[PDB]
């Protein structure tokens, strides 16, 4: 079904992905260019040959959705995925010694709701500043569907400098037709094996959360990547999960009516159905 | 060949696209997520199917290097396919009275080689300000092509208000390995009629460019559309074309040695072997 798009990169990464040295200092195979079409029609694509911890994703998209670019203020929730990027020996690696930990600059949550405001720390005051395009995107989707610039752009190459790790998921765009919600994201860098697995969930997420708030129902979400990665040490686990056999996807229910994008609380969700095949651990290349 | 793809795309939209309406007022059939690899190798992807106007090409990208925002600056060179989105009734549509004939706002140019920037005028003197992503991709290609972050974005949410007509190519990142240079495009809106035709040829361009400036060869462009769609008053003439035979692409000569991306002049390069079917006029939708 859809999970077969994924499983299907996987393997073409393997057999022709060229070799290629990366920052991390592991090794990787890599592909340029890639696209996959997941339904949201009475589905969420949340992987099946592999459970997925949901609530990272769902904690993220909520992190960054309030625009925090605080590791901690996640790491709180139970989710510690970005801790390393935050880290004390991270950030002083960067040059950023005077920063304190956990900030981990003007990324993803800044821009979202901030794009041109002038960046200062992880706990400063920027209501009030820069370009809001969360808000933006909902207010077109409401008013005129037709509009052909629905966009979303985190990649700001002004802030870059002060990023400790700039967006691999820096721009996305939405559209609409028969009433029903559609989503595409360009990802300049994809690690196959951890991120992107979480990336699609995490914009099918979105997709979902906005379509609530303007009455509209699920269309597609269209993923497009840059540089498509398999780290070297995530080939062999990589390797057992495309022998596995997806199942059907799982349906993501909205317990309440919410007006606000901001209203929305991890209570608020529920997934449905999903039963995936066994974990799989894989080590995050820093 | 290569050919072949667009055609597909052209059929596409047309056989399963909806009707949807436009800004413009005209009536459009669209669909929403494609992607297109066309080979750079030995061959440069000029439509066969329609004799396009490389002129226009060429000298639009050479006006979009120098980081030019007024159509006037292009029309001089007989190039007129921007005056009309730079005219005094369009200004003022968009309540841009003050402004002076010809000044398109921030767009393509101003953004490549002044992001950050604060836009003045057409006329405004911009050296030294704002980040020049253009020469920052080149370097990067040159000290280390396996960057995963050689992006040019041309998407600025804090300019949009001031820009007569957002970018339809909005972002563009690019890829290196086995020396050969590879570059994919976001459009998030597609004329297939006129602009896409111009858009494909202008990257295949860019790509070469910079592939003769970092010593490196061609590999491929891959393109990715967002919101693709075929106006009504297109519908016609594209029928007819979807009907003729592709023939073998031309190829792209480079005249001379260049060192600074700026250097380049319309003399540098020349088209061999350019044998396409007669021309196929298609009204713009303004
Ligand atoms: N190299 C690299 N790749 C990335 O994708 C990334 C990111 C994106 C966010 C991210 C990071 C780690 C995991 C993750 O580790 N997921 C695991 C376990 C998660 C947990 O339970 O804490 C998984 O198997 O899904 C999932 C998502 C930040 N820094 C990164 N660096
Ligand atoms: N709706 C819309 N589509 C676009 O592509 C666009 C653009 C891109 C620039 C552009 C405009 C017109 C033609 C063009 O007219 N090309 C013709 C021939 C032109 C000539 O003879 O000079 C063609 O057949 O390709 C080719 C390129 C700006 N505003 C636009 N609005
Ligand atoms: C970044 C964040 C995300 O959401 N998705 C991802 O997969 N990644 C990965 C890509 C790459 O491994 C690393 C970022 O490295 P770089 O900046 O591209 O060099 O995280
Ligand atoms: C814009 C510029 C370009 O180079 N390529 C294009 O084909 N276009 C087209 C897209 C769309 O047809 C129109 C812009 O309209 P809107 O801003 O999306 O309303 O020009």
């Amino acid at each position: 079904h859809g999970e077969l798009q994924y499983l299907g990169q996987i393997q073409h990464i393997l057999r022709c992905g060229v070799e290629k040295d990366d920052r991390t200092g592991t090794g990787t195979l890599s592909v340029f260019g890639m696209q996959a079409r997941y339904s949201l029609r009475d589905e969420f694509p949340l992987l099946t040959t592999k459970r997925v911890f949901w609530k990272g994703v769902l904690e993220e998209l909520l992190w960054f959705i309030k625009g925090s670019t605080n590791a901690k203020e996640l790491s709180s929730k139970g989710v510690k995925i970005w801790d390393a990027n935050g880290s004390r020996d991270f950030l002083d690696s960067l040059g950023f010694s005077t920063r304190e930990e956990g900030d981990l600059g003007p990324v993803y949550g800044f821009q979202w709701r901030h794009f041109g405001a002038e960046y200062r720390d992880m706990e400063s005051d920027y209501s009030g500043q820069g370009v809001d395009q969360l808000q933006r995107v909902i207010d077109t989707i409401k008013t005129n569907p037709d509009d052909r610039r629905i966009i979303m752009c985190a990649w700001n190459p002004r802030d870059l400098p002060l990023m400790a790790l700039p967006p691999c998921h820096a721009l996305c765009q939405f559209y609409v037709v028969n009433s029903e919600l559609s989503c595409q994201l360009y990802q300049r860098s994809g690690d196959m094996g951890l991120g992107v697995p979480f990336n699609i969930a995490s914009y099918a997420l979105l997709t979902y959360m906005i379509a609530h708030i303007t009455g509209l129902k699920p269309g597609d979400f269209i993923h497009t990547l840059g540089d498509a990665h398999i780290y070297l040490n995530h080939i062999e686990p990589l390797k057992i999960q495309l022998q596995r056999e997806p199942r059907p996807f799982p349906k993501l229910r909205i317990l309440r009516k919410v007006e606000k994008i901001d209203d929305f609380k991890a209570e608020d969700f529920q997934i449905e159905g999903y039963n995936p095949h066994p974990t799989i651990k894989m080590e995050m290349a820093v």
